[PDB]
């Protein structure tokens, strides 16, 4: 028996639970109101010696005193007389000790050692410690709440449903509860000293009350555990929503590559926890609509909308809004557009969103029905979608005619294997008379038009990942040093990089004095190229000598470069037209090897804008990378009458790099090459530059 | 007593509405019970000559045998019988006959004789029309409903205040009237047969009870009433908020110059409609929030937002999203840190957004009350924010902490002259009691952070909109050519407007003979050229040869552009380096001249990074044009031991381009230099393009 055994009660039904410190202040007032409301049919021991007895409850003077067995504590004594709590609730054998209240190793040195000494005598026995400074966690299906925070609410109950929630935050819980989500488990994990994210991520991964994962995330502590925890989702099939703070956060760190610049330590982190399948969004209302859209059987086969409304205007809006948000709302298949003309020909052309109230003399009740039932059939149509405003509140007739649409979604809910889903354009609450005619027919409901569009996006995402089959796998970081500089590499063991892994460099050589660069350039023709040595930016202090014809402009221009006290110069030919693309990898801290692509040259941070991509690249992914950037594509397409470059030797210089930096990452943490020009034929890698460390 | 007068009772108490074909259908009851519920107080008239009363109450047979006199008539009859209702009302010198019925103007040819034959009926006595085919409107300060929608709304009513709606699309009216908004005037304007945007739009820049309006735009029908409607809005100082549909619709229309793709009709629009004070948003939820916090008589001195939390993971997605939008989060004043440091040392260094839950062993309100006092008086912060969730259905214990800084700053209000705004972060209901504590004290209330960062931006913008007081002039566009065909100029008219408008070519020559052309370029000497004549976009058909070094390559490259049978070929000098940039005005058929400038070149509409601007544009206005567009800048600058270029010279440049469209607007629809090559003296037209009829 041990610490194993012990984490499954987080995800099972506790038969007694025991509350240390119980008084009459809200914590213990708010426990007990909600294993009342919430119809925990387990026992609740109340423990406190300085205390008879609260509500009518017998208070004992220690958890020692208790005749039974028991499963959770939690403790709500100062910190200070915790660690004897521990210890008595470790004598008994308890599964879990919840501590909710604050002040330990996230309030200072006393208090980390007062968190240490607990988990120390917790090890004893093996009883989990959950937080501490947190609101505990609730479980809907075994109806225990161990939460510090008011559940009960007669206005807008929780309901109960398939969404688990694993927050390091103790302040967004309320949040997630008040909306319209079906939650099964809510975690809010606090200082994590012993149980940490990964674990909850773990549980949920088997728990078969969970079909929905929301992360609400501030800090990763342990990343391989995590990303092992992400695998054990996707093996079960679970998908996995997640909000991660601090996006824009700089990250004041080392450097020498354009590429450190170019790929920030949060898009790093983002492209591979996609690479595990989790769904990014930006706030807590964006996870929200995901989930509630991903809490419905339904997938689509084929990523475009369609969007049935009753307002031309609010359809005007919708459309404008889906290309701000990259949906496909495409025209309706030419067998539905026929179906519909046939029997609607009062309708005319069909845009999509497709606005059909007041556009015939026929029911609107039989219009919609048409519509729908073609719509749905539609072959280029992956998600079935009404938009329109319900607002609660609104009169009678209002609700005859909105009804209406949700009436016909739920009347073709059993035949088709479509997404569907009725939105409002505006944020504002739904009438619940609409609510209840698609919560009964399982159609997902989404305030506002932002957050479907993001929801259909998401679903998407979702279905591209689950067709992948083969994830992104996890890279070893053990041999990576954990020194924070960084040593730029000569410029000679660049030049052997680039070789050893078959780019080109253009013809070149190192020259010690300046007539053997007179020599040597003169054994090779005019332009050549003439650089300083041992620079990271070379340009920059005028150590690049370009376009220079002739022996004259040759001494000139070494002539001009002396200051700069170089070791050796290094000269090659002038490489003459092609498009400048950079091509990078860097070893992420935590990830490993992540490789960047994009607009090159000497104006590259000007131009930001680049790829990601984790290795290995297959040679599909590559092209793909090429063809996203607007600019770097339609000039190797030729643009305005300009030759077409080597799209498939660029192909392969990028699926080369990426094992390359498969191969070494864990030494080398910078490698770029900047420019890597792209020519009619062959790509040449003007420049390189690595970094260790 | 015409038109005229008639329509200010748009804006007024009415004393007598008759309803023509009142029943017992929903457009009769619904009409009955708005006036019964919003405590209409004058007198109803029911006309029907099928019914003798209805519910007892009588119905009359005819409009013309009613004994009083009849202010606001709305006709519920047919198209076809609504003919002699308007006859009918015009002869008892009704102001206005209110049509919501559909089967007019916008119906059919059959609907459009009959809409004339109503107008031509209404002419006889000034009567005016509103709609046809439309909600109606509504007047809450004067208790007036003439509205066919339940405005009923036992539970949350509509409340008045100091905001109206002018609406083209009917479908919308309710998601505003669902909204939170203090409701003065909503229009309905349907057809627009008779009474038409600009027209309500003037109603409400004079209107006493109206402080704040809204525009719900599908098509503005005539310009120069609606410039002018926004102009006296202006004047009286009531700031105009507008959402307008087709943002993302194409417009192929017009365009030689890249100025075509590069400012849409869309855009151009915009800036126009910016000019005269228009603050745009892009939804139903960004309109309401930002006329909510204009609701408020408080604008901000100084563009910047302070937001207090109970979150460290809001307060960190606020941050971000604050990036995103814009929106500047500054440190507090050295004032304010050493405050709050004498008296909450243990908060230690405060950030923006700032978290002051759990920080301090003082209770909350203490905490609470002493950083809002400080906060509200910091000089480096122009808006005061709470941004804390507090949703519907909390808890007692939720309500009495989320409700502490709402009533720290109800206390604050009094003595502050900054806008002040509690936003939630999410989406959902707030707490309709802690909404009430923000309402009675004339505080904003938000819900959802982009909504929130949004109003802010909205009010920065506001500001200096009434800061500047030196608008955007209208050009006439009276004897603007009215063909739709584009003409192009030949490149002899082109190179004469750039020398009277004074911006200096490349050394160069027109010639016709390749001989002709040699001698020319070895008198001014290489390398040159060559450019073909009279053509697009020469350089996409191989028309510009460029960097050629001998009379040898230039007869090569002479004889590769024989089988385009140019007339004429221009020969100019190299223009060696120098920024490329694009410099141009177009001829907008409704508002006149605009100027783009921009990233210029061949990669022009790549690029895809213009500026525009309305001339005359003063010196400084060309200044931010420049510094705004980071590539072009920091090259002006000097990037990376480049040297810097001459930014006198292209801000004169901006200046004359912008003088040149005021000129020439109304006969030269497009002018265009591309690229304006910006050197380290000077600035140098490689290029010319230009437009007619
Ligand atoms: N062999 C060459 N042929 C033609 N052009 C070259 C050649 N080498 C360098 N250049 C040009 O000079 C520019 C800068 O060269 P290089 O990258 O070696 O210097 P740098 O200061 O180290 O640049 P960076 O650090 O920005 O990559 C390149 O972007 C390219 O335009
Ligand atoms: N006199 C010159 N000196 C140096 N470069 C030049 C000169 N004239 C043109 N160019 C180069 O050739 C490019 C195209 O020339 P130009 O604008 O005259 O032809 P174009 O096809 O009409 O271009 P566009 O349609 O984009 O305006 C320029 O953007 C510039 O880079």
């Amino acid at each position: 028996a041990m610490k194993k055994e012990n984490l499954k009660i987080l995800a099972k039904k506790a038969q007694t639970i025991a509350i240390v410190g119980a008084n009459y202040r809200f914590a213990t007032r708010v426990l007990l109101e909600n294993l009342d409301k919430m119809d925990f049919t387990g026992t609740i021991y109340l423990v406190n010696p300085r205390y008879e007895n609260i509500d009518g409850v017998r208070c004992y003077q220690s958890l020692l005193e208790i005749e039974d067995t028991i499963d959770v504590v939690v403790g709500l004594v100062n910190p200070q007389l915790m660690i004897q709590v521990a210890s008595n609730a470790s004598k008994i054998n308890a599964k879990v000790l919840v501590i909710p209240g604050g002040g330990y190793g996230e309030s200072g040195v006393e208090g980390q050692n007062i968190q240490n000494a607990i988990l120390e005598r917790a090890a004893d026995s093996g009883m989990r410690i959950v937080g501490p400074n947190c609101m505990g966690y609730l479980n809907m299906h075994a109806q225990f709440t161990p939460y510090i925070g008011t559940l009960h609410r007669p206005l807008r109950p929780i309901k109960k449903g398939p969404v688990s929630i694993i927050s390091q935050s103790g302040s967004v819980n309320d949040a997630f509860i008040a909306s319209k989500l079906g939650i099964s488990k809510i975690y809010s994990t606090g200082n994590e000293a012993d149980v940490q994210m990964h674990d909850y991520l773990n549980l949920l991964a088997e728990d078969p009350e969970t079909s929905v994962i929301i992360l609400y995330i501030e800090a990763i502590r342990n990343h391989l555990s995590f990303l092992r925890a992400l695998d054990l989702c996707s093996k079960n099939k679970k998908p996995v929503i997640a909000i991660k703070v601090g996006r824009t956060i700089k990250s004041a760190a080392v450097a020498n590559a354009h590429s450190g610049a170019l790929a920030g330590d949060y898009e790093i982190e983002k492209l591979f926890l996609e690479g595990h399948g989790v769904l990014f969004v930006e706030d807590i209302d964006q996870a929200v609509a995901v989930a509630l859209l991903l809490s419905q059987p339904y997938l689509p086969t084929v990523n475009t909308v369609a969007a049935l409304t009753v307002s031309g205007g609010q359809a005007g809006i919708l459309l404008d809004l889906a290309e701000d948000y990259g949906v496909d709302f495409p025209d309706f298949s030419a067998v539905t557009n026929y179906e519909i003309a046939s029997k609607l020909p009062e309708l005319g052309g069909l845009s999509n969103p497709l606005d059909i109230w007041g556009k015939s003399s026929k029911d609107f009740s039989e219009v919609s029905n048409i519509c729908l039932s073609s719509i749905v059939k539609d072959a280029d149509i992956g998600i079935i979608t009404v938009a329109i405003d319900a607002p609660i509140g609104q009169g009678d007739h209002e609700f005859d005619f909105t009804s209406i649409p949700a009436k016909d979604l739920a009347s073709l809910r059993g035949n088709s294997d479509k997404p569907f889903l009725y939105f409002s354009h505006i944020q504002t609450e739904f009438d619940p008379r609409v609510e209840s005619i698609l919560d009964e027919a399982g159609i997902a409901v989404i305030q506002g038009s932002r957050n479907a569009l993001v929801a259909c996006r998401a679903l998407f995402k979702y279905k591209e990942f689950l067709e992948k089959n083969n994830h992104t796998p996890i890279y070893s970081v053990e041999d990576l040093s954990i020194q924070k500089g960084l040593k730029l590499l000569h410029d000679n063991e660049g030049r052997k990089l680039l070789d050893e892994s078959g780019f080109v460099s253009p013809r070149e050589q190192v020259v010690t004095s300046l007539q053997e660069g007179v020599d040597y350039a003169e054994s090779i023709g005019y332009p050549v190229v003439l650089k300083a040595q041992g620079l990271a930016h070379k340009t920059d202090v005028g150590g690049v000598a370009l376009n220079i014809k002739s022996a004259a402009k040759l001494k000139k221009a070494w002539g001009k470069m002396e200051h700069l006290n170089s070791p050796y110069y290094l000269i090659q030919e002038m490489v003459t037209d092609g498009f400048e693309t950079i091509l990078a990898y860097r070893t992420d801290m935590n990830y490993g090897p992540v490789v960047i692509f994009g607009l090159g040259g000497i104006y590259t941070e000007l131009f930001n804008e680049v790829v990601l991509a984790v290795p290995p690249i297959t040679h599909k992914k590559a092209e793909q990378m090429v063809k996203s950037i607007p600019m770097l594509w339609k000039s190797i397409e030729g643009y305005r009458g300009n030759p077409a470059l080597d799209l498939e030797a660029l192909t392969a210089s990028i699926v080369q790099m990426g094992e390359t930096a498969m191969e070494k990452y864990e030494e080398i943490v910078e490698f770029e090459i900047n420019p890597l020009s792209v020519r009619v034929k062959g790509v040449v890698a003007l420049d390189v530059l690595a970094s260790v460390k």
